[PDB]
């Protein structure tokens, strides 16, 4: 009975519009992890079933630089002469070590929206007939499925109303002196502006 | 003889401009948790040399809903018969449990940048008698200092370099269709303004 | 008496201003190598101490090319059924191939600033206050820090003296035929142009 | 007697102006390795002749991945507490596990030049005094040593024809209707243009 | 039978337009190397076939420095009391000595690129007749077969394009705003000027 | 606990400002060499993180000629049967062959600022808004961190003081008759001058 | 061996600019006590070095109203027939006691600056050519290193950003409506008046 593929699709589902590595995401995987306890080769499917090959590559790297610092520094638990990691976190009653194997797996997808050199959030302006609030609300969801947990997004999204907005909105808040103000003065200036 | 003593004092001198929770101020204190293998009470005078009571307040509340995770989750390794967490991190043979607790205690100045709603960064404007250079330097370095680990500094940094400009280079920059563009263009253009 | 803690805090103190892989950055860990002899988890604690997380992922990637170099030529020492180069690195014992790991370790930040695409030292320009000299001397002090060693600084400082300077100085290097020639003649022709 | 000396020089020589990754490299490569059957150490003297030490660490990376995704399935048949991949495909009697090394080794270049992020063919652009069916066979030749196998060329070859074209071309491709238009018909139009 | 002669004139044919210690000369004698597992005596000889009595002596000079520094360290595994390092590298069962030497006689020619004064490539000149993007292509073919490996080309060859460009060029470079810009712009600029 | 490490940095920094066999070098590698009784593997290491790569190498080249005159003239006290010099000098019984190593080491360098052609002192000149007591000081320091002991800087600095001096304090100089005048007359005569 | 010399003089140098009774001073005195254990006589001496006779009298006196309280409460665990706290707290088995003393002697120091009827901080005045921002950033630290811990600094820092500043900005600041704003509105006001 392939009860995972319908819980795979429900996952892909629900991370559809969400970025590798983004809160979202990490919720999803956290709980599927915690579900369905994966063995390495479960984590390995869950991986390319949800992510491309580019984003799958970076993944392992960044997982393999955790590994080898783990392992240099000897706090896995595992026997170095009980073969690799990734054949022990597939053995059938070494629970302790798939589960940490798991927390290296999720930990690794933290450093993705960070790694990032030209995220779509970044590109994100507002349009020639698009409102300054509706401007605001699409920042606001770009960054949340964008940006890594634990991120300060409030001084982001201030400078990001300001810098992606449309030229006219610009120079009405430098008119109006709010070229880095609070989100409500920025808003109750471009209350005043209409498409 | 305090050898600990002269430590923490050169520690709080080489983290003197890093922020609570910056990778600089996190680097710092990772090697000397590695390098001092500290109980919970020698963590407990790290924390209140380093920190202001405010900070460590906000630390003890994030430390507390990590320990309380691990503590409902029971991948701490304590027996919850065997006395709090913050009693057992300081008996001498219990080394993997006083590693246990460091990570935690590491783990939750992390969040503590994250957390913040106005950092100092977010306050750095370009001076009327300072040259664009020294401003992208200047916001360069408290962004260095500021934000978190793995926090996408670049995308920040071209926005920041427009929102927090001097008014005269940001008509220069609206002017050369510069208003979130990547940085060497931003300079190039503001090069061609002079206090 | 963590004595490693004094010595980690003085070399990243003395290689501050110094790129991974420089030549200042590479005496003084070769030197930190020779001095401790360190295992390879105080070789990771080194990494980290001094490098940021996305560096030290990258250190680790050139390192493990190195390291499969060395592992299927079968010249590294190290018997295959014994566990990875990562834990036998921290055998107390193993003298020899601890001074192996040592070696492949420095080897790989000799890379680093090679594989750099966009360096600081090749956005060094003259300012518009700034003497053509100031520049020069800022320019070779930049090389020095940047630049792998073995590296032919002599004919690219010549190159960037000319490329990177002032559009004044520039224009009296064209008028006097001195486009690309010896340092002195090059600094005795913009010695007659003053800010 | 170095008779693989010979016949490595000769691969080189065939593969000169066929990019990492493309198919006359992969037939010549995939002959090479049906004719040496070489070892793991064999491959590395191959790579290491052929491709330049950031290459050789893209293909590492790619092919690192590749063993990870094998390794943790098991499918490719080696012992785990027999040693590492790249010890076990230099055992002489190890005939089937070389065999598998091996077709790993060349699927990872496939994935190289789709990895990559600025292909020289995209950059081949029609000189002043240039023919505009000498252009057309010039990004022909440069697609065929430039793509990997499994590649529409076809619609990408004709959609080059009118892009990379010379600006006089451009606008009698504008004029004649034909912005993208099967090869005969781009070359029925531009027949008309001369240099 | 003299195999090694056919060999010898064919890594001479193929290492002619490649500087001695450049990427490509390295990759073909490390291969020969690899190949033909030559003792000192044939090292010697291969040395003098391939480059000029001046180049074999700053090699031999610099080889000595290695090989003293080697010496001093004594990390070489030779018996000090059993001859020169130059004899016992022609013992015929002191292979892994023989490797050592090869390897010590590998890495001076690292040097040779970088220890240089005035190489070709900085005299390599645009002409007055020759089209700019031809100039670049001889630029990156001189730098390719000139500088050693692990230099960062890329900054190098953009500089290169400016200061060893034609005068009319660099005056369209400045005229333009492009004194030292990504290579695709230089490219761009330099488009609009025909010999 | 390493000890020499901390010595080590501070010998690098206290020589900072003193080039390679200068009086200030040498006192402070002198002292060094006498405090510590370093074997010739402890003077390479120290050899290699007080001075680059190529200067380690004219270091070692010097070092070599007085080694083979010392060697051919049989003054030494070596045993020739008992291996070479460079694996004796490391012997730790062999105390007075040690120290004889250390001063061939230490007389080595003296001939360093010798071999010079171009020395960064002779390219000192006065600047344009630097006052002549200000430059003849600047001079001074040059000469005596530049120079090796025993050089009669006298006559060397009242040269240089016309020669590297501002052609208006040059012209002065002419006026009142101190073409090559002792440095009091010199002075006293550009007293009147003034940027 | 005078072990506490060296942290004596170290400590008093870190608390050179705070004033008796600071967060900072606080944070070093509280790690002293901490790491050097010390009894009455050698906080006798601490105090001596660090403060002025007429602090250490009102640090005495002070001291004496907690010691009375606490001697008049009984809840000290000193025996009354065991002599003085003065000179028990010199007794070495009477651990439990010392410990006490030290809590009553750092707990003196906090109400020092509540004490203070004119601290310097209260009179930080704006200068006529002293830019806003640094004069509120003087004030900042003015008052980190002169109130107490566990004061609202920021109502005390927007009230002295006005009552203390120039003339001319009070002026500003009173046209603009800002006589007591948030200090960004405070800040973003006084930007627009220059010295």
């Amino acid at each position: 009975r392939p009860w995972q593929m319908k819980d795979l699709q429900a996952i892909k589902q629900e991370v559809s519009q969400a970025a590798p590595g983004s809160p979202q995401f990490m919720q999803t995987i956290r709980l599927a992890v915690q579900q369905f306890d994966p063995t390495a080769k479960d984590l390995q499917d869950l991986l390319q079933y949800l992510c491309s090959s580019l984003v799958a590559s970076l993944h392992h790297q960044q997982l393999d630089s955790l590994i080898s610092e783990a392992e240099t520094r000897g706090i896995t638990g595992y026997n170095p002469l009980a073969g690799p990691l990734r054949v022990q976190a597939n053995n059938p009653q070494q629970q302790g070590l798939r589960r940490e194997y798991q927390q290296l797996w999720l930990a690794a997808f933290a450093a993705l929206p960070g790694s990032a050199k030209d995220p779509s959030w970044a590109s994100i302006l507002q349009g020639l007939e698009e409102p300054y609030h509706a401007f605001v609300e699409r920042l606001n969801i770009a960054l949340d499925n964008g940006l890594p947990e634990g991120t300060p997004k409030d001084p982001i999204l201030r400078s990001l109303a300001y810098s992606n907005a449309n030229k006219e909105c610009q120079k009405l808040l430098q008119a109006r002196g709010h070229t880095n103000s609070p989100l409500g003065d920025m808003l109750r200036a471009c209350q005043t502006w209409t498409p």
